[PDB]
C-alpha cells in the first residue's frame, strides 16, 4: 500500500480513455520539430492523457479559485483571476525534461480554459561562471549550491504573487555561461511549467516545490541515462562543440571512442553522482513519475493518489 | 504584492458571504464542551467561514477524484474512495494550536460531504522518555531530534496511501512521557487533522507536509506568547503539577514570584528557542496563516492566493 497509483505501459493503453478530442494535423507537425526524441506514438499513447489528467487539475483550481471569490464577496484585496498553476519537471541531466517540458507545454495550450502556457528553465539561475568561480564552484556546477536560489525563490514567487511581469535570466549551453544582459520576460501565464534538475530539491525554510500545483519527474535507469548522456556527448562535437565559441571546442577534436571515454568520465564524476545525491532522492516527491525504458518509451506511470 | 490574501479582524467581519451558515445550539454545546478561553463569538465570526474555507477545498477535492477516476474508465488499481484529506496544523508552544485544531475537527465535521474528522497531534511521535535519554536528549524534548521521524512519516503515509487502518501512540502530559501501549486508531477519515509543531519542518527526503492537502499555522508576537506560556505554567500549579506523582510535583509550592522566575527560565531557554530556529522559519510554508492578538482575538489572516 503506497500513495501512488501505478500503471505499466499495458494498463495504461488497455484503458477506457475517455475523450477522442484528438490530434489535428496543425499540430502533430509543430510537434515534431521538439520531439524526434519523442515520437508520436509516445504523445498519442502517453502524453496527450497525461495533459488531460493535467488539465483536470488546472480546471479545478480554476473552479476553486472561483467559488472561493464569490464565498468572500469577491472583496478587493482579492485578485482578479486565479494566478498562474506551476508545474515542475524534475530528473537527472539527459533525461529528457526538456523534450517532455515542450510537449506538455504545447499539449496543455490546446485547452481555451489555459491557452497561455509558459516555460522556463532553472538553468537561468545559475551563477554566471564569474560568480562560481568567485565562490569556487566551478566543479560544483548543477549541484544546489551553484545555483542563485534566493533569485530563483524570488522569481517564482512573484509568478504565484500574480505578477503581470517577471523576469528571469537566460543561459546558453553553447556558451557555457549566462548570457549577460538577457532576460526571460513572463507575463501572467495561465500555466507556467518550470523545469531543471532542482525543481523538487529541499531547502531549509520556504522552497520552489511549495509553490508547485503539480510536478512531474521523468525517471530511467541509470546505466541508460549514461547511454543517453554519452550519445548527446558525441552528437555534440559535430553541433554545440564545432562552434569556436564553445567553451569545450577542445572536445571536437575528439574521436568517437576518445569521446566516449570523456564523457563517461563527466558522467562518473560529475553527473551521476548529482543524481545519486541530489536528484534521486527527491523522486517520491513528484505528483506524477514517469519511468522510461532503455529507448525512451515510458513504461510505468506513478499518480500520486487523488 | 505577496502569495497572500491578507484579511485584518475588521475587513474579515464586514465581508459580505452569501451563504448565512448559522451554528444551531446543538452545535454551541459541543463547543463549549471543548472548554474555556473559548470565545464563541471568534467560533461564529472567524472558525466558521474558515470552516468553510476549507471545505471549499475538500469538495473540490473529492470532486476532482472522481472526475479523474472517470477519466481512467475506473481502473482497478485507481482506489473507490477520496484518500483523506490532511490538514497541519503548526505553531508555537501554548499559542493555541489545540484549540484551533480541536475547534475545526468539530467544524468541518457538520459538512455531509466529510462528516468524518479525525484529529492526531504529534505529541505521540516524541521517543519515550527513556529513548530520550539513550539519545542523550532528554533537555531537546519538542526539538526536531526528539521526535521519532521515521514513525510519523509512516504514519501519514498510511492515512494518504488510502489504508483503513494506522496507529499512532499517544503521548501524556500528566506523566510528561508515552503512554506505554496506548495507541490512537485512524480508519480512513475523510479529513484527518494533524496537530504538532512539527508539521510543517523540512526533511532533506520526502516529508510529512508532503502529504498535506492544506496547512494552518497559527501565530502571534513572540512576547504575547511568552506571556500565554507563562499563564499556562502558572494555572498548570493547580492541575497537571498538583497531582503528586507529576514529573513536576514540586512546582505546585511555586509561588507567583518562584513561578514567574521558572517559567521564563523554560521559555528564555527551551521554548523561544525551538520557535525562533525550527518553527518561526515553517510559517511561510502554510497555506493559511493565523495571527492572534495579545488578548487572544484574531486580528489577521493571510490565505495563499488561489
Ligand atoms: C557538469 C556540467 N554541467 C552542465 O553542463 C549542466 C547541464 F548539462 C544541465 C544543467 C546545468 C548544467 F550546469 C556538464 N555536463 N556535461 C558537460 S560536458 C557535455 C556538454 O553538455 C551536455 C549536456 C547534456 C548531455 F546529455 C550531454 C552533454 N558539462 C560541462
Ligand atoms: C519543551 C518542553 N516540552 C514539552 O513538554 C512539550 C510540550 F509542552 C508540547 C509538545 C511537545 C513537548 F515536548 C516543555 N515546555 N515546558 C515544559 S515544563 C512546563 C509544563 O509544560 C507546559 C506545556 C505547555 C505550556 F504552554 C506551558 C507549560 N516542558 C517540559
Amino acid at each position: 500500500p503506497s500513495p501512488y497509483v501505478e500503471f505499466d505501459r499495458r494498463q495504461w493503453r488497455a484503458l477506457r480513455m475517455s475523450t477522442p478530442l484528438a490530434l489535428t494535423e496543425e499540430e502533430l507537425v509543430g510537434l515534431r520539430g521538439l520531439g524526434e526524441q519523442i515520437d508520436l506514438l509516445e504523445v498519442e499513447e502517453v502524453y496527450l492523457p497525461l495533459a488531460r489528467l493535467i488539465h483536470l487539475q488546472v480546471a479545478a483550481r480554476q473552479r476553486l479559485f472561483a467559488a472561493t471569490a464569490e464565498f468572500l464577496g469577491e472583496p478587493q484585496q482579492n485578485p482578479d483571476r486565479p494566478v498562474p498553476f506551476i508545474i515542475g519537471v524534475a530528473g537527472s541531466v539527459a533525461v529528457g525534461k526538456s523534450t517532455t517540458a515542450r510537449v506538455l507545454q504545447a499539449l496543455l495550450a490546446r485547452w481555451d480554459h489555459h491557452p497561455r502556457v509558459d516555460l522556463v528553465t532553472t538553468d537561468g539561475f545559475l551563477y554566471p561562471n564569474a560568480e562560481l568561480q568567485r565562490r569556487n564552484l566551478m566543479h560544483r556546477k548543477g549541484f544546489p549550491e551553484s545555483y542563485n536560489r534566493r533569485a530563483l525563490m524570488r522569481f517564482v514567487t512573484s509568478v504565484k504573487s500574480g505578477s503581470d511581469y517577471a523576469c528571469a535570466p537566460v543561459y546558453s549551453h553553447l556558451h557555457y555561461d549566462i548570457i549577460p544582459g538577457a532576460e526571460q520576460v513572463v507575463r501572467h501565464p495561465d500555466i507556467l511549467i518550470l523545469e531543471g534538475l532542482n525543481v523538487l530539491q529541499t531547502g531549509p525554510t520556504l522552497m520552489v516545490s511549495d509553490l508547485f500545483d503539480f510536478s512531474l519527474y521523468v525517471d530511467a535507469r541509470i546505466e541508460d541515462i549514461e547511454q543517453w548522456y554519452v550519445s548527446r556527448f558525441l552528437a555534440m562535437r559535430t553541433t554545440a562543440f564545432a562552434d569556436p565559441e564553445s567553451h569545450f571546442h577542445h572536445y571536437a577534436a575528439f574521436s568517437d571512442s576518445q569521446a566516449v571515454v570523456a564523457a563517461r568520465e563527466i558522467w562518473r564524476t560529475i553527473n551521476r553522482p548529482n543524481l545519486v545525491e541530489n536528484i534521486l532522492p527527491t523522486r517520491p516527491r513528484a505528483t506524477l513519475v514517469l519511468r522510461k525504458d532503455a529507448d525512451h518509451s515510458i513504461n510505468r506511470l506513478r499518480l500520486r493518489k487523488l
